[PDB]
């Protein structure tokens, strides 16, 4: 259910959030799923993708 | 090692990759982990986080 945060962490854009160590965090459902680091073997390019998008 | 994308999806911000339905991609090891959205019950505030720096 509820996490704690190991370590301060500030946010580099607009949709992460910042939190400093200690504070108290809960996971929220979504449709996307968790994000993952993906490259693609397709077009070449990098960044983050909703897990729920794809699959092996 | 590899997913196919199933859907199509139009990046949002900066650091997501966009990707059209069934291009192959590689997930990434980052040190960062995978990120989930989550909710600060100390601060209130709601975004997504890198979850290698929280523990339950």
């Amino acid at each position: 259910m509820t996490f704690v945060a190991l370590y301060d962490y500030e946010s580099r854009t607009t949709t992460d959030l910042s939190f400093k160590k200690g504070e108290r965090l809960q996971i929220v459902n979504n449709t996307e799923g968790d994000w993952w680091l993906a490259h693609s073997l397709t077009t070449g390019r990098t960044g983050y993708i909703p897990s729920n998008y794809v699959a092996p």
